[PDB]
């Protein structure tokens, strides 16, 4: 409970990057403290996490958009304020679970940025991200110019990073692009799982985690995501094993590259609770391989980690998307 006081939260912002336009006082008053990496913050009350703050962001409003049941928020701002924000920006989370001259590229603000010479693709990615993470486009030219400059710097950093780490193989990329189709169509889990163990790509604890799931499809999605997290060596074992197990599936995925996906139902109509129930069922944190998954990444919408492991990740292990916030699954 050490972060329950305003004074304690302010002290954490000692390390806060001075260039972020959102000031420590605004964040701390809204219940957030600095977790110590980048510009990641968490609420002391609800444990909601938000990152990648931009000019014009109001911490109270973002708090209510994403964490409307937080007791601190409700006490400080009132239920009316929370209902108001939820009414203005409805169903932000559910939209994440559902996931070229668009309307968003043609507002006065965005045109003003384009007319200054900002790269059009950069503007598109930055605008798209803004809408998915906040439910709205840029409000002023000063805000978008500041966000675009920051986005340019992040892209440069990403370059250096991606260029210093081992590149994803073709095989890993293929598995990643066909994640959902494989969740649906892979039924031969154990031979592949045994082979990952024998290759020391996974250990016995991790082997047990996947083998003990109670239904084939539950085992299968744990296997696939574990592969995506472990990386190139796991993808290679998967590919080689599949060949011997199911020639038709191997061919579809790695040779003809013609897998067809089709959902049995549009869960998009189910309640948020039920969508999360299904997404979370017998899913184990892919980082610690011990605790249950209990976090949804914003804005990619993936369920991959527990609450203790989330703060350690800059990017989603599944899709490599930059994580801009974390919400609890229950
Ligand atoms: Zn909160
Ligand atoms: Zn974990
Ligand atoms: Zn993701």
């Amino acid at each position: 409970g050490s972060m329950q006081t305003h004074a304690a939260r302010m002290r954490t912002f000692m390390y806060w990057p001075s260039s972020v336009p959102v000031q420590p006082e605004q964040l701390a008053s809204a219940g957030f403290y600095y977790v110590g990496r980048n510009d990641d913050v968490k609420c002391f009350s609800c444990d909601g996490g938000l990152r990648c703050w931009e000019s014009g962001d109001d911490p109270w409003v973002e708090h209510a958009k994403w964490f409307p049941r937080c007791e601190f928020l409700i006490r400080m701002k009132g239920q009316e304020f929370v209902d108001e924000i939820q009414g203005r920006y409805p169903h932000l989370l559910e939209q994440l679970l559902s996931t070229e001259d668009a309307v968003m590229m043609n507002t006065p603000v965005v045109k003003s940025a384009l007319e200054m010479g900002f790269n059009r693709d950069l503007v598109k990615q930055t605008v798209q991200s803004k809408i998915l993470t906040t439910g709205e486009n840029y409000k002023t030219v000063n805000d978008i110019v500041s966000a675009l400059l920051n986005a340019e710097d992040e892209k440069r950093e990403e370059e250096k990073e991606k260029q210093a780490e081992e590149m994803a193989s073709d095989d890993l990329s293929l598995i990643r692009k066909n994640r959902m189709a494989l969740f649906q169509q892979l039924t031969c889990v154990l031979p592949i799982l045994d082979n990952l163990l024998k290759a020391n790509v996974i250990n016995k604890q991790e082997h047990d985690i996947i083998k003990q799931k109670t239904q084939i499809p539950l085992q299968a999605r744990e296997l696939i995501d574990t592969i995506l997290v472990k990386g190139n060596a796991a993808a290679n074992i998967f590919k080689n094993s599949l060949k011997e197990i199911d020639s038709t599936l191997y061919k579809n995925l790695f040779v003809d590259k013609n897998m067809k996906y089709i959902p049995t139902e549009d869960v998009s109509g189910l309640s948020l609770e039920e969508q999360l129930r299904r997404l979370q069922e017998e899913r184990t944190c892919k980082v610690c391989m011990d605790k249950e998954v209990s976090v949804v990444f914003i804005p990619c919408g993936h369920l991959v980690v527990c609450q203790e492991c989330a703060p350690s990740l800059r990017k989603c292990p599944i899709c490599r998307g930059i994580i801009k916030g974390t919400v609890r699954t229950f």
